[PDB]
């Protein structure tokens, strides 16, 4: 579990949102599962806008963060879920590093700020959903 607050906005998995995140609904998107909902409190979490490949995650299936190299956001298949059927996830970044699916929420955040959301994972990868091309959430 885990999401990112920023401004009037609430960025979470979308196969983790609640119901409270679908009636509240700004915007989804299940190739990148993705959701926004929009809050009623301020948000303080600085979105990065860069093209880092370094940073640190938090692993809560080791109570730890752990530094990272990761790839660039791009298209990779995903097995099939509870949630979706097998297909290219986009916006994904992968990296090595334990992950298990209660993971899913994590940030991983580079010297600029959020640099997205573990999303993926298996056999020692750690897979992160982007955020940083969503330019909106600052406005
Ligand atoms: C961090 O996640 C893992 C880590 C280790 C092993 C495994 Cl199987 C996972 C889970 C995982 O890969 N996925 C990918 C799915 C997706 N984003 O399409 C998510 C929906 C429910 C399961 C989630
Ligand atoms: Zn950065």
């Amino acid at each position: 579990s885990g999401a990112i607050y920023v401004g009037n906005y609430r960025v979470v998995n979308r196969h983790l949102a609640t119901h409270n995140d679908w009636a509240n609904l700004v915007w989804e998107d299940s190739s990148r599962d993705l959701l926004v909902s929009s809050t009623t409190a301020q948000g303080c979490d600085t979105i990065a806008r860069c093209d880092c490949q370094t940073g640190v995650y938090y692993c809560s299936s080791r109570r730890k963060h752990y530094p990272v190299s990761f790839s660039k956001p791009s298209l990779i298949f995903v097995e099939a879920s509870e949630y979706y059927p097998a297909r290219y996830q986009s916006h994904l970044m992968l990296a090595v590093g334990h992950s298990e699916p209660g993971d899913c929420g994590g940030i991983l955040r580079c010297q600029h700020g959020v640099v997205g959301i573990v999303s993926t994972g298996g056999n020692g990868l750690v897979g992160f959903a982007d955020v940083r091309d969503l330019l909106w959430l600052d406005e």
